[PDB]
């Protein structure tokens, strides 16, 4: 099978896949819901911002979050989600990140992420509901990897991509 990379899309990820996103630019990443208590997303701000509202489409809305990147010279992905359709986000983990790359998995019950600086970044789980039925809008290029090859996917969040589009004959 070929891990990626695939196109922006949308669909309901079965359980125990990692999806690995590549983004160009700063903004939403992706995002996703259970239409019943979870909306979420993932944020992307550049190196070196200062503390400030911006503007992101989230599932359509404008919503002003207020956001910061204090690393001089690294990309930080941010966790945020509510938990009610017109509740308020809120940001959660961050992934401070030279490679430009997230991850995000559905197991166990449990979303988890990557968290922490590369290349000693590590997934944590998000346990405040049975996450199983949340589905995913992709907006960057993406990978698919098994839970069974957790480490490849590890590797890549941490240390980068191939210089190739051969990652389903490279590790
Ligand atoms: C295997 C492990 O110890 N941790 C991995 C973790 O596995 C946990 C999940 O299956 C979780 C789902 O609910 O159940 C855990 O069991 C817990 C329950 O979570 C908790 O509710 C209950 O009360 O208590 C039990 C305690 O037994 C499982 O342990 O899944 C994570 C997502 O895949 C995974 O990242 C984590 O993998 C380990 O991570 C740590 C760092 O935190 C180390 O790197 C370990 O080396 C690493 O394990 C390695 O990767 C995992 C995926 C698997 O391949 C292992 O065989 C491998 O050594």
């Amino acid at each position: 099978t070929l891990d990626g990379p695939y196109q922006p899309t949308s669909f309901n990820p079965p359980i125990n896949y990692w999806l690995l996103l590549s983004p160009t630019n700063a903004g939403v990443v992706m995002q996703g819901t259970n239409n019943t208590n979870r909306w979420l997303a993932t944020l992307l701000v550049e190196p070196n911002v200062e503390s400030t509202t911006r503007n992101y489409n989230l599932f359509g809305s404008s919503v002003d979050i207020t956001v910061e990147n204090t690393s001089s010279d690294k990309w930080k992905f941010i966790d945020v989600g509510k938990t009610s359709l017109n509740g308020s986000y809120v940001q959660h983990g961050t992934l401070i990140s030279s490679t430009k790359l997230c991850a995000a998995m559905k197991h166990g019950g449990n979303l988890y992420t990557f968290s922490g600086t590369t290349p000693n970044a590590l997934p944590k789980a998000y346990s405040t509901t049975n996450f199983d039925s949340v589905n995913v809008t992709t907006f960057a290029d993406f990978y698919i990897i098994s839970r069974d090859n957790e480490q490849k996917c590890r590797q890549y969040v941490n240390n980068g991509l191939p210089p190739i589009q051969n990652t389903r004959n490279l590790e």
